[PDB]
C-alpha cells in the first residue's frame, strides 16, 4: 500500500521567551509533580532552577534529575525511573539537548509500561502512551522535542539502540532560542550538522512524502545560510533563531520520513566510543551520500542547489557531486575532524560496527540497499 | 515578541485505505459513542454507512447526523448539539468536506464549553478543549481536519463567523484519497482553489514563519501542477493523491500563519448569498493580491515562479504581476465565474459586507492594512 | 491495474518493392484462395489486377471485390462476405487505404464469427480470430494494416462505428511506398494529418505507455518534417518513404495507447456528411487539443518542441499554446477548411453529433473527461 | 534494395500480474502438454511451481525441465529435446532469462525441423516454424521473448552461435515486473547493461530504420534514468517496471536493426570463459564505440544527449566523446570490471577470439567494417 502518517506534538511553542510558559502549560495538563530531566552541565549553570522556579510559581512541584549523560544509557533510565517513583512524580519535563529528551521519554515510557528500556527497541513495540512530558529544547539539532524516537545506549553490546514508537511523542514542545545562546562553537556545529544530516537523509529516504519534502528543503536552505553564522558568533540572535527553526523543520521531516545509513553507522560509532553524535554524522555524511548517489541522483542535484551551488549547464551527475563537495567544505569550515582514526576509533571493530549498522532501524529507509561489504567500505572510508 | 506556535493533531493518517483505521483509533481514545457528522449527499452515497460499519466493528456506537449543510449554520450546530446530547455521544467523527468538519468542531466546542457557537467568534475565546474528534476529509481543499478554525454562519447578521480557537484542533485526522475520487469537477476546482488561496494568503501573511513558508511553497507548486489534472479527470489517481497532500500542506500553513482579506471578504459574500466558499475565494484572489502587492512584492514574485511562470529579466514588480495573471488564468481554465454580479450579488450590500469584513479575524494578518473605502473598492471590482 | 499489452501483426514488410512478396507469403500460410478487397479508384487504375498477378504467380487464386468506398459502409461488408463465401475463399487480401483495410477486416471477422458487422461495435466483442488476412497499404494514413481497429459506417444511424477488437489484427502487413506515389496532394494531406492526429492523441491518451510514447514522438517529428514535402511534390520519394514509416509508427502507437475526442467527433461528422476522415481530424484537432490542455500541458509543450517550435524561456503553458499554433499553421498550409459549415454541415445536428460522439470507444482514452455541453461547444467552435 | 521488415510476437503482455494469464493463453492455442523450460535457480526458489500451477489450473499439462544453463549449450538443447519427446509435450513455456528463452526456442525449433542446433547458425536457416511458445521474462535485458534470435553455445568450437531465423519469434510474450524483484544487484546491472548495449548497437547499426531508432532512443533514455535505481534497490517497483519497458524497447530495436561488434566479440568471450553476457558487453562497449566513432559520430553525439550529458557549445566529435565517457561512468557505478584479464582471459586466445568474432552474424551490421588486426587491438585494449 501507499499509506503514510505524520506525527508531532499537538502544541509547539517557538521564539524568544517561550520557556516562561512551561509551568502554566504543565498546570493545564492537570499534573502535580514533574521530574526535571537534564544533564549535569545545564544543572551546573542554574538553568535547572530557573525552569524549576517557573514551574513552582504555577503550583506544580519539581524534582530535579540532572543525571542524563551525552549518549544517555539504560542505567541512566533505570536510575531516573527509580527517582521518578521514589519522589512520587506524575509528569516529566526534559530540559536540554537530545540526551535529556531521550532519557525523559524512556523514563516516561517505562514508567507507564513497566518493562526495561531494551524490550521496546524497534518500531511501535510498546502498548501504552507515556506519562505527560513537556520537552524544552536548548540545542540546534536532534528535534527530539518533536519525535517518536528515543536513542538509548545499550551498555553491554555498546550499541545506541533506536526505539521508534508513536507513544514517545512529547505532549508539548518548547523551542526557546534564548536558551541556545550558550552553546559553544563546537556544540553549535555538531548539533547543526546533525540537523543537516536529518534533513538530507529525510530528503533521500524511501519514506519521504511531499510534506516531509517541504520541511527538509526549507531546513537545508536555512542551515546552509545560518549555521556557519551561528558557529562564528553564538551571540548572533538571528542565526540562533533561524537554526532553531531549521532544527524543528529537520526533526519534523526525519521523524516522518525515516533516516538512512549515516545515522545507522553513527549510532554504532557513538555506542562504541561515546563520540558526539553530530560529529559522527558530519564525518559520515559525504561517504554515505556518495554511496547513495546512484539511487537518488536527481535529489542530490536538488540538494546542491539548496546548498547554494551553481548547477547551471551541468548534468544531474555533476550537480549531484557538487552537493557532496559543498557538504565537505561546510564540515571543514566548521572545524569538523577529518576522520575517525584520529578520534580514537579502532580497526578491529570495523566489521562489528558494520554488522550492527545493518540492524539499526534507520537503515530500513536508506535509498541504496548495501551488502555487508559495502557498509565495511563506508566505515573504512571514514577512517582516513 | 517574536514568539510563535505550531498547532496540529498529534496523529494524521494519509494514503489509500486510511479510513480503515478510524474504528480502532476511536477505541484507543476510550470513547464509547460518536456522533458521525456528515452532509446529505455523502450520506446518500452510503459513505456514512461504510464508516459506521468500521466504527461499530471496533465496539464503538455510532449515531449519524447527516445534516451539515454547505456553509454550516448556527442552526445546524444547535440541532447537532441536541442530537449529540439526546444520544449521549461522548465523541464526534466528521466525514466530508470543510462544512462537516466545522459543524462537528462547533458541536464539540459548544458541548464542552456551554453557551452557543456565537459566543466564541474571535481568537482563543473558549475555556475548555472540545470533545474528542476524529476528522475524515473527503475534499481536496479546506484543511479543516487539521486546523483550529471553524467557520459557522450567523443567520441573522448574514455573516460567516470565523472561530479561531486552539481548542477545536481535531484529536486525529484521516486523509483518504480514495474517498475523494468521487468529487465532481466543479467541487474539485472550488476546493482546490480554496487550498491555493490558503497557501497564498499564508505565504503573504504577517504571521508567516519559516515552517509555514516551507509548507505553503510546496502546496503552491503541487496545486500548480495537479489541480487542472484533477479537474479534467477525477479518476486520475496520481492527481488526487497530490491534491490531498497539497490541501494538507496549505492547511498546515494557514492554520499557523493566518489568512487575509480574501477570506475576510469571502466569509461575508458567503454569509449574504450562500455562494460556494472556494468560488468566492477564486473570484476575490486576484483583486486582493493586487491590493497587497506593494506590501509583499518579493513574495508575490516568488509565487509567480511557484506557479510555473518565467520571470527571467523582469523586475520584481513585473514578476508579481505575472503571478496575478497566472492566478487569473487558472481561475478561467477551471470555469470560475467572471464576477459576483452574475451570481446574485447586490451593490446595496457592499458597504455592509465591507464593514463586516473588517471584523473578521482573517483580516488581522493581511499584509496591507486597508481603510473602509479600500475594502469597498475591492468588493466593487469583484462585482464585475 | 498496472497491466498493458502491445498488439501488432507478427510480420510487417517495408520498403520499395515489398509488395512483390504477397504471393509467396500467402503460400507459406498454406492458404489457397483469397478475396482481394479494394476500392473503385485503384481498380479502375489497374492496381488490383497487377497485385492479383503477383498473387497468382505463386499458386494462390484471387477473386477481386473492388467496391469499398471512402468511409466504408455496412453494405460494403454485406456484399463482401457474399462474395467471400460464393467464391470459396480461405483468405483475404486488402489493397488500398483505410477503407480497404477496414472493409477486409470486417468481412474477415464476420466470416469467422457470423453476426452482422454492427454486432461487434465496441471493444473486444468477438470470440473467434478472423480469417487469414494480408493488408497492403497505399495511403500514408490510418495504420490499419497493423491495428486492431475497423471503422465501418452505419448507414442507418449515420454513424462511423468503431470496432476495436484484438481478433482483427491482420496476419501480415505490407508498406510499399511505391504504391503511394500516385496519391494526389489532397489525399496525401488528409491521410498525413490523420496520422498526425493518431500520433498526438496517442501521446496524450490515458493509456499511453513508454512504448507507445516512443513510437508517437517519432511519428510527430517525421510528419512535421516530411508531410509538407509530400504534399508539395508527390514524386519526392524520400518524403513518401518517411511518410510511410511515420504512418506505421503512429498506427502502432494509437493501436496500443488509444485515441481521443478528435476521432470521437470526426467519426460523427464523417458518418453524417461523408467528409474525408483526415479533413475532419485536421479541422477538429486544434479545438480538442485546447480543450485537453489543462490535462496534459506538459505533453503538449513537448509536442510543440517535436513540431519544430522554439519554446525557450517559456512557461509550460505558453509552450503548449505554441503547439496548438503550429498545428493550426500546418493545417492552413495544407489547405484544410477552417471549419465545417462551408462544407455542408448544419447547426441543427450538432447536438446529435455530440451525443453520438460520447458513445465512440475513442472517447474513453481522452485525457479530459467532458460533459455534453463541452462536446457541443467543441463542435460549435469547429463549425466556423 | 531498400527493403526492411519488423518482427515481433503478435501479443505481448506487460505489467504486474501478467503472468496470471499464462494458463488462459495456453488454452487459447489449443496445446495439450507444455514443457516448462527454466534454470536450477528459479526451480529451487519455487517459481517454476507457481507458474506450472497457473497453467495446470487451466487444463494444460506441464513437465518442468529446469536444466537450462547460463549460456545455454547444445548439450542442454539435446537433453531438452530428450525430455520434450520422452514426455510427448506439444508446447513450450520458457520462464526466466535469455538462457531459458534461447534453450526453449532451440528445443522447439529442432523439435520442428529435426536437425541439430549447430546447423541453424546463421541467418534464416530453418524450413519450418517451431512449436507453440509463450515466453515469461524475469530478467531486464535479453529481450528474447520478442526476438528471432536464439544464442546457443557450441561446446567444441567454444563459440556462442547466433541463430537469427524468422521461425523463432515466440507466439506470445509475458513481461511481469513482479517476477524481476528478486534479481540480485549484480544480475540487475549485467542484464540492464546488456539491454543498453542492444539499444546503442541498434541505434548505430547499418540496419536501423526510423522505427528501431524510435524504440532505441526511448530505451537509452529510460535505462539512463532507471538502471542505477534498480541496481541500488531491487525492491523499487517503479525502477523495475521502467527497466522492463526499456529491455523490451531494446529487444524490439536490435531484433529488427541488428547489433554489432560488441556482441560479436562478447559471444566469443562468453563461449571461451563462461563470463556473464552483460558483463562482457559492459566491458567492451566503450572500446567498440570509440572504434565506431568515425562512422556514426552524429548518432554518438545524440546518444550523449540521451544519457543526460550536456553537449552545449561542443563539436559533434566532443559530444560523441562525452557519450563514451558517460557509458564508462555508468559501468563504473554498477561495479563492472574495467578489463578482462582480471576475470581470467588469456592472450593466446585473443587471436582465436578475434577470428571467431569476424564470423558471428551480429558483425554484419556494425557501422565500421574492420580488419582482423583492428579486432585484435579491441580485445587487447579490453584487458588493463
Ligand atoms: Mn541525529
Ligand atoms: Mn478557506
Ligand atoms: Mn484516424
Ligand atoms: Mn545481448
Amino acid at each position: 500500500n501507499t499509506q503514510s502518517a505524520f506525527f508531532m506534538p499537538s502544541v509547539n511553542l517557538f521564539g524568544a521567551g517561550s520557556v516562561n510558559e512551561v509551568g502554566t502549560r504543565l498546570a493545564d495538563l492537570g499534573v502535580k509533580k514533574a521530574l526535571l530531566v537534564t544533564d549535569a552541565g545545564l544543572h551546573g549553570l542554574g538553568l535547572s532552577e530557573k525552569i524549576s522556579s517557573i514551574i513552582r510559581a504555577a503550583g506544580v512541584e519539581v524534582s530535579i534529575f540532572p543525571k542524563a549523560e551525552p549518549n544517555p544509557t539504560d542505567k541512566n533510565v533505570a536510575e531516573g525511573l527509580e527517582a521518578y517513583n521514589a519522589e512520587n512524580c506524575d509528569s516529566i519535563v526534559t530540559l536540554g539537548g537530545g540526551s535529556s529528551h531521550d532519557a525523559g521519554k524512556a523514563i516516561a515510557l517505562v514508567a507507564a509500561n513497566g518493562g526495561k528500556i531494551h524490550d521496546y527497541e524497534g518500531v511501535d513495540v510498546s502498548k501504552e502512551p507515556m506519562v505527560p512530558l513537556i520537552a524544552i529544547n536548548t540545542t540546534a539539532g536532534t528535534g527530539s522535542e518533536l519525535t517518536k524516537f528515543t536513542i538509548i545506549t545499550d551498555t553491554e553490546r555498546k550499541v545506541k539502540m533506536a526505539i521508534v514508537d508513536k507513544h514517545v511523542t512529547p505532549t508539548l514542545s518548547i523551542n526557546d532560542p534564548e536558551l541556545m545562546v550558550g552553546m559553544p562553537p563546537s556544540l553549535t556545529a555538531a548539533t547543526g550538522l546533525d540537523a543537516l544530516t536529518h534533513a538530507i537523509e529525510a530528503y533521500v529516504s524511501t519514506g519521504a512524502t511531499p510534506i516531509t519534502d517541504a520541511l527538509a528543503i526549507q531546513a537545508i536552505k536555512i542551515i546552509s545560510k545560518y549555521l556557519p553564522r551561528a558557529v562564528a558568533n553564538g551571540k548572533d540572535i538571528e542565526a540562533r533563531e533561524q537554526m532553531a527553526f531549521a532544527q524543528s523543520l529537520a526533526g519534523m521531516a526525519f521523524n516522518n520520513a525515516g533516516l538512512g545509513y549515516v545515522h545507522a553507522i553513527a549510532h554504532q560509532l557513538g555506542g562504541f566510543y561515546n563520540f558526539p553524535h553530530g560529529v559522527c554524522n558530519a564525518v559520515l555524511l559525504p561517504y554515505v551520500c556518495r554511496f547513495n548517489l546512484i539511487s537518488k541522483v536527481e535529489r542530490y542535484a536538488e540538494i546542491a542547489a539548496f546548498l547554494g551551488e551553481n548547477v547551471d549547464g551541468l548534468s544531474t551527475y555533476d550537480a549531484a557531486e557538487k552537493a557532496i563537495k559543498a557538504i565537505e567544505r561546510m564540515a571543514k569550515d566548521l572545524n569538523i575532524p577529518k576522520g575517525f582514526k584520529e578520534l580514537g576509533a579502532k580497526e578491529e571493530d570495523i566489521e562489528t560496527l558494520a554488522k550492527n549498522a545493518m540492524k539499526d532501524a534507520c537503515a530500513l529507509t536508506n535509498p541504496r540497499k548495501p551488502k555487508l561489504e559495502e557498509v565495511i567500505q563506508i566505515i573504512k572510508n571514514a577512517m582516513l
